[PDB]
């Protein structure tokens, strides 16, 4: 999503963390 405490492991638009 952006830069959260958890990594986006749901097939995001790119490669970044999220809430």
């Amino acid at each position: 999503g952006s830069d959260g405490p958890i990594i986006e492991f749901f097939n995001p638009n790119g490669v970044m963390h999220y809430g």
